[PDB]
C-alpha cells in the first residue's frame, strides 16, 4: 500500500506539484527543512549584479545564429527548439552555459533559455527499501532534458567548514562557495547518489554572470523511464569523507564506492 | 492614421504584450532606454535578503483569515478574493503592505499575494498630442486594481543628486531612489495627473527591507478602456520642473498649472 503523505511539498512553489508518497514504512512527508524554489543566503553573499557588468548579445532572431554572444560564451548554444542539449554535448566534462538575460536584445522566448524557465518535469519524492528517501520521475525524460536545480542557501567555504552536516552539500568549484540544502533546499536534496548516473549538473548563468556563482542545473544524460530513480553523482570529496562510514548502494555492476 | 510601432515593448517579459501606437507623428517607437521587467542595481544596494529575517505567517488556511500575521503588518490583509484592495482602502494615506513570501507556511496561492503575481492589466503605450508618450487600458480596470509597478535602477539619494535626468525619478523615503531613465518598465512612460487614477502603493514581498519599499500602482477609481493612466508626481517634482513648464493634464482642479 502505497500512502501519499503529501500533494506537494513546494506548497505550489513549481510549475507542478511534487507529491510524496511512501510504501515502505511510518515515515511521514520530511518536515525538517524549509522548501525554497530558488537559492537563498542568511549571511550576505556580495553576488555581483550590476547589471552593466553583464555580457549580453544583440541578436534580432530568436539566438539560434553562430553570431549570439550569449552562445559564444557558451561555446555554442547547446539547446534544440525543445530545450534539450544537443547530442555533441559533453556529459562526461559539460561546459559553462551562459543564457540570454534582459540585458540582451532578444526576446524572453529565444533559443538561449531553459534553466531560467524552472522545472517542468512531473517528479515524486518517494521512499526507498534502503536509502532513506529519494525522487523518481514520473514519466519518460528525453536525453538532455532540464530535470531540476539543485537549490539551497548559498555559503562560503568558512562557513561551510564549522557546519556538523556535510551530506546536503554541493561545492561551487581561492574563494569557494556551496550550497547547503539541509536547512532550505528544493526537491534535488533528496536525489541521491549513483555511480552511473542519469543525472549530470551543468553550471548555468542566467541573471548574473558572477563566476564565483554558478547554479546548478541537472540534465538528463540518457532517457529516463517513467517511475525511475534519480541520481547523480555526489563525487569524490562526498565519498572521501561518508566511504568511512557507510559503502554505496547504488547497485550499479559499475559500482566505484562499495 | 494609427501605426502600430511595436506589438510588444517588453519583448515578451510580461504576462501579455504592451504594444506601442503613434496616431500623432513621426515618432519611432522609444529606443534610449533598456526595458526591464524587475527592479535592477548598477552601484550595489545591499538590499538585507536574509531568510532568517523575514516576518513570516503560519497560516493553514489560504490567508484570508484574521489571524494571518502578514495580514497583520498592515493592521489587516488588503486584498479581497478577487486581487483588489479593500472598498476602505485608505487611498489617501496608504499604509505598508508586506505580502506573504516563501518564509511562510502557506501555499504560492494565498490570498496576500498580488503585486508578487506581476503585471496583468491590458496596457498600451501611445503617442499623446502634448505630452510626448503615454500610457493607456485597453480594459476596463475595477477601482483597487493592481495595475504596474514603478521599476528601474535602484540608485542612493547621493547618486541621485549627480544625475542631470531627473524627470524619471521616485523617490522611496539614508534615502534611495528608483532611475527609470536608463532601466524602467512600462511605468516610466505614466504622466503626471491632478486627479489621478493611480496611487501608488510601498509593498514588500521577498525581502523586507524597510529601506527598499517596491513601488505598486493601484487604481483609485474605475478606469475606462482607453483612459491613459496617471499618477501625482508630487511637491518635489513640480517645485523642480515647475521652473520650466507647467501642468498640462487638464484637471480642473490642476494644481501645477
Ligand atoms: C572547499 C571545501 C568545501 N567544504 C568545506 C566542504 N566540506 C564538507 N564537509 C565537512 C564540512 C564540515 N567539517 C566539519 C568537515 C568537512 C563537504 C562534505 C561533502 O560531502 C560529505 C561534500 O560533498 C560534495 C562537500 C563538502 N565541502
Ligand atoms: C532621495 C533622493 C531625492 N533626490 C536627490 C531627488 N533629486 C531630484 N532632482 C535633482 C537631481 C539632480 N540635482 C542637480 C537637482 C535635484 C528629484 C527630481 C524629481 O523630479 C524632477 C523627483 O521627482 C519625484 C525626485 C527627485 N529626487
Ligand atoms: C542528499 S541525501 C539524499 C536524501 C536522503 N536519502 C534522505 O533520505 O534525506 C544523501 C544521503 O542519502 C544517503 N545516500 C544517498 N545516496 C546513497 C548511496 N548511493 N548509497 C548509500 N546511501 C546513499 C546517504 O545517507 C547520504 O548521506
Ligand atoms: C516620466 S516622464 C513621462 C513620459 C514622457 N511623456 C515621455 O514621453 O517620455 C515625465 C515627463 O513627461 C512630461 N509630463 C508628464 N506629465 C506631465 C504633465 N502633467 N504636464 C506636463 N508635462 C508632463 C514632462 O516632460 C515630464 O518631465
Ligand atoms: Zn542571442
Ligand atoms: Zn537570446
Ligand atoms: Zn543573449
Ligand atoms: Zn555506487
Ligand atoms: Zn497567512
Ligand atoms: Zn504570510
Ligand atoms: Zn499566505
Ligand atoms: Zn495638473
Amino acid at each position: 500500500v502505497e500512502r501519499i503523505v503529501s500533494r506537494d511539498i513546494a506548497r505550489g512553489y513549481e510549475r507542478i506539484p511534487i507529491p510524496c508518497v511512501n510504501a515502505v514504512d511510518s515515515e511521514p512527508c520530511p518536515s525538517n527543512y524549509k522548501y525554497v524554489s530558488q537559492n537563498c543566503v542568511t549571511s550576505p553573499m556580495n553576488i555581483d549584479r550590476n547589471i552593466t557588468h553583464l555580457q549580453y548579445c544583440v541578436c534580432i532572431d530568436d539566438c539560434s545564429s553562430s553570431n549570439c554572444m550569449c552562445g559564444q560564451l557558451s561555446m555554442r548554444c547547446w539547446y534544440d527548439k525543445d530545450g534539450r542539449l544537443l547530442p555533441e554535448f559533453n556529459m562526461a566534462e559539460p561546459p559553462l552555459i551562459f543564457e540570454c538575460n534582459h540585458a540582451c536584445s532578444c526576446w524572453r522566448n529565444c533559443r538561449n533559455r531553459v534553466v531560467q524557465n524552472g522545472l517542468r518535469a512531473r517528479l515524486q519524492l518517494y521512499r526507498t527499501r534502503d536509502m532513506g528517501w529519494g525522487v523518481r520521475s514520473l514519466q519518460d525524460i528525453p536525453p538532455g532534458t532540464f530535470v531540476c536545480e539543485y537549490v539551497g542557501e548559498l555559503i562560503s567555504d568558512s562557513e561551510a567548514d564549522v557546519r556538523e552536516e556535510d551530506s546536503y552539500l554541493f561545492d561551487l568549484d581561492g574563494e569557494v562557495y556551496c550550497i547547503d540544502a539541509r536547512f532550505y533546499g528544493n526537491v534535488s536534496r533528496f536525489i541521491n547518489h549513483h555511480c552511473e548516473p542519469n543525472l549530470v549538473p551543468v553550471r548555468v548563468f542566467m541573471a548574473h554572470q558572477d563566476l564565483r556563482f554558478p547554479r546548478i542545473a541537472f540534465f538528463s544524460t540518457r532517457l529516463i523511464e517513467a517511475g525511475e530513480q534519480l541520481g547523480f553523482d555526489y563525487g569524490e570529496r562526498f565519498w572521501d569523507i561518508k566511504g568511512k562510514l557507510f559503502s554505496c548502494r547504488c547497485g550499479s555492476p559499475k559500482c566505484r564506492h562499495s
